[PDB]
This record gives structure tokens, C-alpha cells and sequence, in this order.
């Protein structure tokens, strides 16, 4: 990890400090260099802790004249890379390119340094431990460091551009995998200017992503619009408004299994949703949502509401009979019990319940047929953790389907206790109707606001709350176990004391007071303390901290609902059949444009 | 719609691409133009998909020399417009004017192009599908695009300014129907500078609106104050304060049926209320509200409060008698029932109730006589949807009058059940007293703030709330239908379970707890879940989201109450008689100013 890298760095600094030739290369001592290179017994192949040569130290500290004296002493040090674990293929050319001095790169290419040297060390891998990802080839280093003359010299001296490093990235991918600066689009245009004699824009990496798809995934927009200038054609500019034509070949992705918009909306990066407001993409998903997405989403919302009404109606008319066993017991109220399966289906109302229960089971199966495959098609942590694709609603729909299948199992085999899976399933499936609230502007941001407070402030409230419930429940059970439970039974034993002080933490039930008896005085004292520190502060500070959170994350939920309606549109196609979803855009084969689909917009500027 | 316009645009691009003369006119190929126009067999009358000539393509891509070679080949193409549906009357002069090149307009007016060419196509209509509304005549195009030399050349070569297009708009209306730029007032002054030989400022469009009234409706203020510089006269400027005199002929609109201020306050545009703060209008409506509006509004508020007190007093002393039928039933409490009409009016207190009920019916009739006509005079969606004119208060006053007329019907005919219209009417008519709260500064913005939360955050809360009521009501009825209903009857059957968990969603009633019996444990578990996710988050997140909404829309309600007091002042005149409302302003006939009414203000500058 980082301590190993620190140990490697102090070891290589110690190895440069110990060796006099490496010390003279580091400190640019010219007279000591003439003494050392004049002596023929000096080892020209001295290596550091990482196997670095003297040119690596001479280029690391940007010593031009020490490096040129080293090539005069030993040209064959130019071919030699490093040989240890954090720097497996690092040459002096990588360091000379990365330090941005042109004359040293001219010095190494004058003596024939390797231009296709794949620096496959662990320091150059795309890792969170490494600060930057500059690729492995010196062409990728020169493209990422932002020197046009160095990359022009490298292409003039070789540097085959179609070179894939570890993770399969070419130089356009690694230029996209950068913090956005001024010269990144200029370097992209310069590297595609040298593409002239399957192009550079169509080769994928090891994830199967084109540079257009990688720019869609990683969330950069200034590279995305620079890419889309080259894929657009301005039709006319009559007056203030102009009509222009965008190509949706690499945006819609009709024929491919993995599409561009699905890679955008199912991304861990926050900025990828900012691609959904870009100048082809916003009106493409707006057309796809207003004509096709919202009516089909309303149809499936109405069908899910009717199915939930059917399951509720089958729940309420449950087969119950009189209790054959006698009670003969105070504190025991049970007058009805579950029917066995033999007399559960004997009447016409029981037959209506049977066909409704078969409808409920058929609905559970058709839930499980179209939702179990994309547990496995996309990642399961990606499927459940994303609030854009509807993760928590997916896991409670899966839980509801499993619970009603367990209800089927406990109905087919005579097992008492159908109350508890019907209770969990009938809470969860009805609370899963809020998944269909994302298709409406008034209901969507409120629903993801409720999700952001379930996964946010309510967890940190309920931890300290449950601390307060445990302490005051225990104190209330101490103060009331010397007491008659028939006069005040809120704290009769410890589970109902826990549940009771959880009940009056929120002030749902009243304070326990009986004025016909004499309560203990320290019930009054620790209940006054419970009134002060628990239901006066915490129940009001929860409202305050929600009000403080709401204005901060209101812009985030307002920009995330418009990202999750795109995920709803992307989900709705490829699952509904293709005859219900015609291909979006204008077909260019009818107008002789060469089998491409286009989208046309008017924009009114000035 | 937009797909038809896209199909038309790709069709005309295909037609320009296929035809070689149109292709050479588009790409300015001069040598191919000399080849084509040198050949006499080439069709000079070639038309595109929209019937566009070669001059339309030559002016669309701003090709001057291609256009002049086309007039050298064919002058008669200058007279020819288009002939299809989206461009019915578009000539090359409209495109040449809209592209803002003067020499091409000089070229077409050198060969005698039609200056009064009415471009009556669907692309030039004022529609939400079209991005801009530049009118139909080339004079309107030159006025809206902002070229003084082009509109001067058009007036020098004809261009009768009193020309009305579809919707009846002249060039001043279409200049007003613009986003506000710098040169709009300059173009207005230039076009009224050419009005010298019923003027341009007095001609109406097809809605009956003058350009002053259209500027009042559409919400532009920089055009409005530029209009009011020409209708004002500065009396004196002694010292820092100056006294000036504004003319209220076109502002007050005494003689006309539709007035200016009513068109301002009953407008769909948001910016029209910003005309109510302008330098004649604010002090005009302030004088009209402070001297006449507020005392008459307080008189009608006191009369409505006394009428509501009379209806309440007639409600409370309702004729009730002892029940002739015996109860003989547990769970049935009814000891009084409605009297029949024969013994309802027999005593002196019944006679006082009879004259009070006649006062109530007379009040309902005089509500319906002055409120049913302006359901139809203005639009009904305009009357009910506007929060400025008092829409929801109008619909609940109409509902209260209909319900008390239904009470009169169900009293005159012996029909049991006067409870249902008296309950709805006595809620609604008392809640309609807040319509008179708009006349006070302390109560007005609060009243429209309550309206903004009725139509705002409470709908989106109550949808997901009713989802929670349905799910937890159904789960509570599962957990308590195996139970004795005499021990805990909140969830005895499904309607009272729905009403009960709606009652303790809000924590009005206590939690159902009986410590002398053993409640089910899954009642405790799903009630702990109902305590966590429904009355701890939602009832606190609702206060949080009102606190987030309030500071955002506080400026909007503060600027909208001062717009709705103007609508109250406009409503109060024309309904109260003319002897109670003298004409506002200073009469110029007494001082010999020529039968106009004026308003005088001092303003203190520097």
C-alpha cells in the first residue's frame, strides 16, 4: 500500500545518496561527472532500488548536461528500462517526457531510445493509490502532460497511436481519463489529425467501451460536446434561429447489447448525469419520455395499483373460523383462527378469493421473471445501491415477491402463522408503489427526498434515539417493578417498557399518569428529564436538521430526478417489445444519407 | 407537429441536394452556375419540397453573387413565392431581410420584388411550436430583426405600415411581441417617425387590443415606460423634486367595456404584474385602493361576516325532535331526528329562524346574481385558475351557494338528510371568509401562502401519505382480525382501520394499547415501523419541506399580494354603482386641457 511505496521511495533515495555517480547525476556535479566517466573502472550499469539507471536520475531532476555526458559515456543506458516492481517498464524517456523538456527528448531520440516502451509498472496503473493516470506508452505521457511539440516529435520518430496498455486503453481513452484542462481537446484534435494514413474512435478497451462511451461514463462534458461538434451537421442558419442535425449512431446504440445511455445512467460518477442535459441527449430522452416513456409508465403504474388492490382484497377477506380451543385465560384475546386448507375453498366467495390468489401468484411470478435476470446482468451492488435505477424499490419488490411466495408455501402446506408474511408483504408491496412516483414531476423529487432521509439523517437519529430508549426504558423498569402492574402497565416488564418509551419518545401515546394512586416521585423526576432531553430537544432538532439538510440537497435531488427519468426510459425500452418502441430519430435512408439515424433541433441564439 | 416539421426540413434538404441548380445555389458554385444558367434547357422554375425557388436557397445560405446571377438569368423568380403548407407566402425577400444583408435587399428591390408579400405560412404564425414571431410582412421582419437601414429602404420602396397579418397584429404589436433588446424602442420610435402623412397606436388587433393594451398584457415594462414618456408632460422641475403630469386616457379606460388594468391583472403572463409597479399605475391603483377600495372592501367583509354569523345561528338552532322510532340496539346512538315541515315553523323562535333562513336564501341569490355572469364574461378556466382574481374562493363560494340552495330544496320537500349539505356548506362558506383577507397587509400574503401550499406541497405529501395509510391500514387489519374487537376496536373492520391509521399518522389520537390483555407482537413490530417511517420522518419532513419552500416563494407571494389588491380594486369598481366610484384623476376640462383626465406626481431625484 502507501507504506510500501514510501519504503520504496526512501530506499531509492538512499541508493542515489550512496552511489557517487547517481549522486553526481542528481546534484549536477559536472567535475565529479568528468572524474567518474573518465575512469573506465566505474560501473556504467549501476542500478538503484527500483533498478533505475543514471539517466533516470538525470531526467528525474531535469539535468540536461549530466544526461548528455551520460549518453557520451554510455549510449546503451538509453535502451535500458527499470526492472523492479513499482517501475517495471519505466525508461528515461517516460521521465523526460513527463518533466516537459524538449531538448532531453531530442537527446534520447537522437540516440534511438525505445518509443514504444510499455511502462507496465504498478505506479502507472489506474489505481486510487496513484494520483494520476498518464498511461504506459510515452505517447500517452506526452498527450496527457500537454506538450504538442513532444508528441509531434514522438509521432515523427515512430509512436504507433493504436497502442493499448493495461485495461486496454488507447491514447484517446487516457486523454479522456484526465481532469479537464484547456489543451485536452486540442491534444484530441491533434492526435486525430495524425489518424490519416476501424479508426481510433471505434476501438474499445478491455471493458468494451469506445472513447465516446468512456466519455459518457466518466462524466466529462467539454470533451463530449467537442466530440459532438464532429458528429453534427448544421442544416441552415436563417436569421437568429438555426436548424442543425445530430447523428445518433453512437448515442442511441440500437444494435449493441450495452448502450450508451445505460452506461451513462448506471455509472458511479456523479458528473455522468450532467451529460443527460447535453445538446443531443436531453431532447432525445425528452422525446423518448414524452411520446413513449410516460404513457407506458402510467399504464404499468395503473396495472401495479390494480394488482396491489387485488392482493389487498384477497388479504382482507382471509379465511377465518371460530376458535375450537377455549380461551379460559385473562390477558388472552383470540376469538378467530386460521382455517385449514380443506374448508378454505368451499363457497363462491372462496372461489373468487382462489382466482384472485392465483392472480396474485401469477403477478409474483411475472415480477420474478423480469427482475431476477438483471440482478446478474448488471452488478448486484450496482443494481441495489443506485438511487437512479431504483435500487431500494427493487429490493423491496424482490422481498415482497419472496414473502408472498412464502405465503403460498404456508398456505399449500398447513402451517399456522400466515399473519406475519402477509404483514411484511402487505407493508412492503404497498410501499413499493412509490417506485412509480418517479414518472411525475410533483411526486418524484419528494420520493427521492424521502429516500435521502431514510439513508441519511434518520439512521443517525435512530442510533442515538435507541440509546435513549434503552437507558430510559431500563430506568422506567427500575422505577416501576416495585409497583402494582394493574394500575400502570406501561412498564410492567422490559419489552413493553422498551416499546412504551419508544412510543412516548415520539409523543404518540400520552404520559402515564394515574391520579387515583400515588406514583413514585422519581418517575416524575426521570420523566421530567425524559421530557427535557429526549422529546423536547431531539424530536425538534430532527425537524431542524431535516430543514437544514433540505435546502442543501434540494438542487441535487432536483437534478437527480431528471437523471432517473432517463433511467426509467432506458429501462422501459429493451423490456417492452420492439413493436411498442420504434427507433427514435429521423431515418437517413429515406433521404439518402447512408443508413444513419439523425435528430434535428432548432436553437435560437442572439 | 415537430416530427412533421422535421420531415419537411429533411425533405427540402433532400430536394436541394438532388437538384443541381439548387445545390450550386446552396454551395455558391459559380462555375457550375455559369454552366447551368448558360444552358437554355435548364428549368429556371425549379421548386423544392416547400416550393422554394433558387433565390430562396441563395438567400437562405446568404449567397449574394449566386443570387445576382439568378436575377440576371431570371428576374421573374423575384416575384415568385413558395407554395406549400409550412411556407405559404414566403418569398426570397423575407429570407433576405431576416438574414440581415442590405445589398441583397437592394438587389431584390432593384428588380421590383413584392414589398407587401403576406407570408401567411404556418411557420410564421404565433405558435408555441415556432421559436419566434416575426410577423408576416417584410416590414415586420425588418422591424423585429433590428436593421434600421433595411426598414428605411422598405418604407422608401413602399411598405404600407398599417398592415395587419393573421391575428390582426400591426408592426407595433409584433415589435411589442418580442424578447426585450436594445433596439426595440428605437425601432418603435423610427416606425412612429414614419407615421406622419386613427393612428398606429390606436388600431386594435383581432383580440381588440391596442399596442398599449398588448404591452400591458404581455408584461414588458421597458416598452411600457417608453410609451409613457410620450404620454406624460413635466410641469416643473424646481430644485431636486419635479412635478410631472401623466395622462390616464389609455390607462383608466373609463368608457370602454374591457379596461387596461383588468387586462393586466387577468393575464397568463407572470411579468404583467410588474406593470402594476410602474410610475403612473402604482400611484393610480394606490389612490384608488386607499380612498375607495379598502373602506368598501371592509364594508363588504363586515356584511359577509354578519351574513355568515346569521347562517351559523340558523344552523345551530335547527328544528330537532325526539325520535319516534325506538333504538333497541347497541352501537346505535341517535336520540333526536329532523322535524317535518308541518311543525318546523310553529313558535316565535321558529319565526325568527324563518326570517333568518329567508335572509340566508336571499344572500345566496344575491351571491349567484353577481358571480354567475362573470363565469361567462371572462373565461371560466381564467376565472377559476387565477390566484390573483380569487379563483378557489370563487369556486367554494359557488359551491356554498349551491349547497345552501340544495338545503332549501331538501327543506321545502320533506327529505331526510339536511346534515350533508349543511355540513359541507357550513365548512365551505366559513372557509370562504378568507377571501376578504386579501385587503389587509397582515392577512393577505398568509392567505395566498396557504393557497400555495394547498395546491403545492400538500398534494405531493397526501399521495404518498395515502399510500402509507392504505398499506399500514391493510396490515393493521390483518394483525387484528383474529382478535376480540371489544378490547381494541381501532382496527375492527377496514374503513375504521383506514380512518384510524389516518388518525394516528398525524398523532392526533393515541396509539392503541391495552395493558390488561396481550396484543399481538407483530402489531408491535409493524407499529414500530409505522412510528419510524411514517410519523417520525414524513410528519417532520413535511415541516422541513414547507420551511424550504417558504423562503423561496416568499418574494413571489409578497409581489403577488400587491398584484391581487389591484384585482380587488378593479373588481370593486364596475360592480358597485358609479355614484360610489368617482373617476380617478384630475379633470383637464376645468383647466382647459381638452377633455382628458390626468394624474400628477412629485418625484425627488438627486
Amino acid at each position: 500500500w502507501e507504506q510500501y511505496r514510501d519504503r520504496v521511495n526512501m530506499l531509492q533515495q538512499e541508493r542515489i545518496r550512496d552511489s557517487p555517480l547517481l549522486q553526481a547525476a542528481k546534484e549536477n556535479d559536472l567535475r565529479l561527472l568528468k572524474i567518474l566517466l573518465l575512469n573506465q573502472s566505474c560501473d556504467f550499469q549501476q542500478r538503484g532500488a527500483v533498478g533505475e539507471t543514471a539517466l533516470h536520475v538525470a531526467a528525474l531532476y531535469d539535468n540536461l548536461e549530466a544526461a548528455t555526458l551520460l549518453m557520451e559515456a554510455a549510449p546503451e543506458l538509453a535502451k535500458e528500462p527499470a526492472l523492479c516492481e513499482p517501475f517495471v517498464g519505466q525508461t528515461a524517456l517516460h521521465i523526460a517526457v513527463m518533466n516537459q523538456n524538449l531538448n532531453l527528448v531530442r537527446a534520447l531520440l537522437a540516440r534511438g531510445a525505445s518509443v514504444s516502451a510499455r511502462a507496465t509498472g504498478a505506479a502507472f496503473r489506474r489505481s486510487p493509490h496513484n494520483l494520476i493516470y498518464y498511461g504506459e506508452h510515452p505517447l500517452s505521457f506526452a498527450a496527457c502532460v500537454g506538450s504538442e511539440e513532444i508528441v509531434r516529435l514522438l509521432i515523427e520518430h515512430g509512436a504507433d497511436i493504436r497502442a493499448q496498455d493495461s485495461l486496454g486503453n488507447t491514447v484517446l481513452h487516457i486523454l479522456i481519463l484526465q481532469p479537464n484542462k484547456t489543451f485536452a481537446c486540442q491534444m484530441y484534435n491533434l492526435l486525430l489529425s495524425y489518424d490519416e494514413h476501424q479508426s481510433l474512435e471505434l476501438v474499445p478497451n478491455h471493458q468494451g467501451l469506445t472513447p465516446f462511451k468512456l466519455a459518457g461514463v466518466e462524466g466529462n462534458t467539454v470533451m463530449f460536446q467537442h466530440l459532438m461538434q464532429k458528429r453534427k451537421h448544421v442544416q441552415w442558419t436563417c436569421g437568429p434561429l438555426t436548424s442543425t442535425l445530430y447523428d445518433l449512431t453512437e448515442i442511441d446504440s440500437w444494435g449493441e447489447e450495452l448502450s450508451f445511455l445505460e452506461l451513462v445512467v448506471s455509472s458511479k460518477k456523479r458528473e455522468a448525469r450532467q451529460i443527460l442535459e447535453q445538446t443531443p441527449v436531453k431532447e432525445l430522452v425528452s422525446f423518448k419520455w414524452k411520446k413513449y416513456g410516460r404513457p407506458y409508465f402510467c399504464v404499468l403504474a395503473s396495472l401495479y395499483i390494480l394488482y396491489m388492490i387485488c392482493f389487498t382484497t384477497c388479504c382482507i377477506y382471509r379465511p377465518l373460523k371460530l376458535r375450537d380451543d377455549n380461551r379460559t385465560d385473562p390477558r388472552d384475546i383470540t376469538i378467530l383462527q386460521q382455517k385449514l386448507l380443506q374448508e378454505a375453498y368451499v363457497t363462491h366467495q372462496d372461489n373468487i378469493r382462489l382466482v384472485g390468489e392465483l392472480v396474485t401468484v401469477t403477478g409474483a411470478v411475472i415480477i420474478l421473471l423480469l427482475e431476477i435476470p438483471d440482478i446478474f446482468r448488471v452488478g448486484a451492488s450496482r443494481y441495489f445501491g443506485q438511487t437512479i435505477l431504483g435500487g431500494p424499490f427493487h429490493v423491496i419488490i424482490i422481498t415482497y415477491a419472496s414473502l408472498v411466495l412464502l405465503t403460498m408455501v404456508m398456505r399449500l402446506t398447513n402451517m399456522n402463522g400466515e399473519v406475519v408474511p402477509l404483514s411484511f408483504a402487505l407493508v412492503l408491496g404497498w410501499c413499493s408503489v412509490m417506485y412509480f412516483a418517479r414518472g411525475f414531476q410533483m411526486l418524484g423529487p419528494f420520493t427521492i427526498m424521502i429516500q435521502k432521509m431514510i439513508f441519511g439523517d434518520l439512521m443517525r437519529f435512530c442510533w442515538l434515539m435507541a440509546v435513549v430508549i434503552l437507558g430510559f426504558a431500563s430506568a422506567f423498569h427500575i422505577t416501576f417493578q416495585t409497583e402494582d402492574p394493574n394500575n400502570l402497565g406501561e412498564f410492567s416488564d422490559y419489552p413493553t417498557a422498551l416499546f412504551s418509551t419508544f412510543e412516548l419518545f415520539l409523543t404518540i401515546i400520552d404520559g402515564p399518569a394515574n391520579y387515583s394512586v400515588d406514583l413514585p416521585f422519581m418517575y416524575c423526576i426521570t420523566y421530567a428529564a425524559f421530557a427535557i432531553i429526549a422529546t423536547l430537544l431531539m424530536l425538534n432538532l430532527f425537524i431542524a436538521m431535516m430543514g437544514d439538510t433540505h435546502w442543501r440537497v434540494a438542487q441535487e435531488r432536483d437534478e437527480l430526478w431528471r437523471a432517473q427519468v432517463v433511467a426509467t426510459t432506458v429501462m422501459l425500452e429493451r423490456k417492452m417489445p420492439r413493436f411498442l418502441w420504434p427507433r427514435s430519430g429521423i431515418c437517413g435512408y429515406e433521404y439518402g444519407l447512408g443508413d444513419r439515424w439523425f435528430l434535428r433541433v432548432e436553437n435560437h441564439h442572439d
